[PDB]
């Protein structure tokens, strides 16, 4: 549950990701792989990414970075009201991914990681905590979705 003035925190900062949806995109997954390597074994098609520089390489890891994004932009602006746009994703997440929650709490403290890193000085503490609360809130009602499933 966020404040009015939180959520505009979360779609302040959230313009910064729009100007460079792509670039940010590769960002994060890129954070998300070399910080945790058993999370690139989910994904068949950048699986064979051994290095680093050949995951900076890749134009379709940029892509699905866009998607990624994409999709939780399409999230963050409901404000909260996103059942019917979460839950697809729930679903796909746990039935046909089988993507533990806590690789959702890897991506999210790696989004945290690429802000500050592409905007240091320039993503206050105001705006780190509405954001973590916005990532949690989304984290959060995925779990519940995982629960209803069974699925850990
Ligand atoms: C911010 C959180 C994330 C968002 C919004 C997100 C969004 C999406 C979207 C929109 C798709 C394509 C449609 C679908 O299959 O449902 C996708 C595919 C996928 N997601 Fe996620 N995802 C997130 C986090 C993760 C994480 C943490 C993992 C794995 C560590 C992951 C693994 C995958 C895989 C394996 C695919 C299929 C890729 C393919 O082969 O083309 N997702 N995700």
């Amino acid at each position: 549950g966020l404040s009015d003035g939180e959520w505009q925190q979360v779609l302040n900062v959230w313009g910064k990701v729009e100007a460079d949806i792509a670039g940010h995109g590769q960002e994060v997954l890129i954070r998300l792989f070399t910080g945790h390597p058993e999370t690139l074994e989910k994904f068949d098609k950048f699986k064979h990414l051994k290095t680093e520089a050949e995951m900076k390489a890749s134009e379709d890891l940029k892509k699905h970075g866009t998607v990624v994004l994409t999709a939780l932009g399409g999230i963050l602006k409901k404000k909260g009201h996103h059942e019917a746009e979460l839950k697809p994703l729930a679903q796909s997440h746990a039935t046909k991914h089988k993507i533990p929650i806590k690789y959702l709490e890897f991506i999210s403290d790696a989004i945290i990681h690429v802000l500050h890193s592409k905007h240091p000085g320039d993503f206050g503490a105001d705006a780190q905590g509405a954001m973590t609360k916005a990532l949690e809130l989304f984290r959060n009602d995925i779990a519940a979705k995982y629960k209803e499933l069974g699925f850990q």
